[PDB]
């Protein structure tokens, strides 16, 4: 039914690249930051600052981790409840490169969401929420094990979006310096990029207060993927085919009611992505996989 | 009739303390006494809490114990009791050779009562949380910097390994100091796991809390480097000793047992515990 329109997709890539230098904006690099440089936050008051230490700099890549990288079929996996029961895991995993959002869980869910991960996003506040600030031996071990399971994937850490990341960022940095060379995970650390990314989408008449992580990943993926397939983008509380109630996340327990805690216009994002699907720019999966 | 110093009895106390506690060593970790990546535990929290020593933390440690071979005649140890308000003890405190203060307590607006001389002040890392907004803004960073600058060459004695609640803020503090290396004259000191060692002297004096206070820890340190110790601001009650009218807990707003023993030591002439207006 859906048919890829490569030429229209590549036009979109070029338009994105006119506003966002994706390869550079993907991560700060060692030679682009000074020790002691003061960072501000994309989404908080200008008064919040964060000084880049020697140790932080030592974790930056030398070159962009996506410099001269090319993947034919990419999956970008959002976290919608539409994925529960979809059995999309095999198809997702056939992709050359899989992007995941907010360190989402795969363990109990691989039949639906897959096991392949080539990039996952990681707000430093994950450490506060799920790893008790790496205070104890058990917390440190649990975090280490989570990282080891990612193997050589990219861990894409936006430490300069929300000022609430600041104190936990030092804990994350210190963990990684301490464990230097024990993990194969590739660290990537975007700087202040959301002004650039917002400019592309504003011209397409999408101007929320904040773009979602999913659409940010689409944006990055456009530069290095030949063809993008979206899964788990469905910001609604019912299944479009069966009409059954859905939770917000695929990992929510069965029966959880749909709720949004927004700063996002997800339905506005979805509408535009769905238009793009119709134009053949990208494939939005909204049904069980075959 | 007046308190009189009993120098013989104090010299016996100093010797007993030294025979139970290596004060010069316990005073601070040093660069060569820790290894990068060593896991520290906390004296007063469960064993499960750990903090890994970084290159940067190690870089802030002194090479040699800052109190090695130091000897001062008259020391004041100033606790933070409200009993100091209206005491007019500032001049007498400041006449001391060396003044120890507690928890970075303010002096500027209180100098008539508490003095302005400071040679050592302690600093629980949580001070950053409570008074400096975790150094989140330029204004906070500037305010902390200015506070530090006013200490000039005094020791800042930072116990980061007593309470596990110090862990996250300690990295903020370390990063601040590394970022400002060479801009401040303050001398940093970082005691390690010392409370079990300090405790051993005080346990024999039948002082038996779970945790000894900063004030009595300061007395212990002071015994090694002072000829004579005078205490101010030790009065752990919300009420005036003479009048029983409300008194704030701090002049700038376990302990009763510590106070009782310090009072006994005063009576023995080991130390002078001031509880009244100074002349
Ligand atoms: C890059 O991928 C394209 C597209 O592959 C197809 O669509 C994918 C989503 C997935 O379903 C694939 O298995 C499909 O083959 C490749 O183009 C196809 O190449 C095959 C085999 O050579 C050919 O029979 C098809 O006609 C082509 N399909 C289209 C739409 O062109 C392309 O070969 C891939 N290139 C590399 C180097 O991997
Ligand atoms: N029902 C849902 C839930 C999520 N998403 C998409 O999947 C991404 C990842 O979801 P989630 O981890 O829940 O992100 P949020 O917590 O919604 O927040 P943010 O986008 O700010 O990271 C979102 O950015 C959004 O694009 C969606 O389309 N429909
Ligand atoms: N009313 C008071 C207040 C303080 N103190 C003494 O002054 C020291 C410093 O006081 P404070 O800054 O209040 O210490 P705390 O923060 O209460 O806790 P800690 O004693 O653990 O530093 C205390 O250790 C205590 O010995 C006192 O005797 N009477
Ligand atoms: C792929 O998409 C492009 C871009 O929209 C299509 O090219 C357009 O075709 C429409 C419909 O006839 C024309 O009105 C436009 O003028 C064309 N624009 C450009 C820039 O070429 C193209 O038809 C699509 N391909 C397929 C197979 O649908
Ligand atoms: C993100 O990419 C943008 C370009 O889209 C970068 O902005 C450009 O940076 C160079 C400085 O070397 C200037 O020559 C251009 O004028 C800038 N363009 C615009 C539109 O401002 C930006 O530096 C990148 N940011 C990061 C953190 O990588
Ligand atoms: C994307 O990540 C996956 C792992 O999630 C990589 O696939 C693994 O590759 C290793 C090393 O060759 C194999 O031993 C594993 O069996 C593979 N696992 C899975 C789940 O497929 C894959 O190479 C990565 N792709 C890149 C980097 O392009
Ligand atoms: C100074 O303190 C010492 C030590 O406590 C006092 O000497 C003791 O005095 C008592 C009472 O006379 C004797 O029973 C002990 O045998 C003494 N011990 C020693 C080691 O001398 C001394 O009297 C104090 N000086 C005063 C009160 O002026
Ligand atoms: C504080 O001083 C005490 C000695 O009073 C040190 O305790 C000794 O530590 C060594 C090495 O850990 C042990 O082998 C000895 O048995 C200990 N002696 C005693 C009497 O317990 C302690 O290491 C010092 N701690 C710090 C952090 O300086
Ligand atoms: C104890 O600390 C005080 C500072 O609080 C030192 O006194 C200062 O000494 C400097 C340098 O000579 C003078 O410029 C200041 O006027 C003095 N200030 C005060 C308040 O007296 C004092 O030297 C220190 N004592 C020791 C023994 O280190
Ligand atoms: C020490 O202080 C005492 C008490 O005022 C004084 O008598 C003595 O001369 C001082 N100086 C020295 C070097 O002992």
């Amino acid at each position: 039914k859906w048919k890829f329109n490569r030429t229209a997709f590549l036009h979109q890539r070029q338009e994105i690249l006119q506003h966002v230098d994706v390869i550079k904006n993907f991560s700060l690099t060692k030679n682009s930051v000074r020790i002691g440089q003061l960072m501000h936050y994309d989404y908080s008051s200008h008064k919040y600052v964060f000084s880049i230490s020697n140790n932080f700099r030592s974790l930056l890549p030398d070159v962009s981790p996506i410099m001269n990288k090319h993947y034919n079929i990419c999956a970008v996996v959002g976290n919608s409840g539409i994925l529960t029961g979809s059995q999309c895991g095999q198809e997702i995993d056939k992709s050359d490169f899989v992007f995941r959002c907010n360190f989402a869980p795969t363990e109990a869910f691989q039949r639906d969401v897959g096991r392949k991960t080539n990039l996952t996003t990681f707000n430093p506040s994950i450490l506060e929420k799920y790893y008790n600030n790496l205070l104890t031996i058990q917390d440190r071990n649990n975090f280490f094990l989570s990282l080891k399971k990612l193997d050589g994937a990219i861990l894409w850490i936006p430490a300069f979006f929300f000022h609430t990341s600041a104190t936990v960022t030092r804990t994350l940095v210190d963990f990684f310096v301490e464990h230097r060379g024990q993990l194969k995970v590739q660290l990537a650390w975007p700087g202040n990029i959301m002004q650039h990314v917002n400019r592309y989408w504003k011209n397409k008449h999408l101007s929320p207060k904040r773009l979602s992580t999913g659409i940010l990943m689409y944006t990055l993926a456009s530069a290095i993927c030949e063809e993008i397939h979206l899964y788990g983008f469905w910001p609604f509380g019912f299944d479009p085919n069966t009409r059954e109630d859905l939770p917000y996340h695929y990992y929510d327990k069965k029966g959880t009611k749909f709720t949004t805690k927004e700063s996002h216009q997800l339905p506005a994002e979805f509408q535009l992505l769905y238009r793009m699907h119709g134009e053949g720019l990208t494939k939005l999966t909204l049904s069980h996989c075959a």
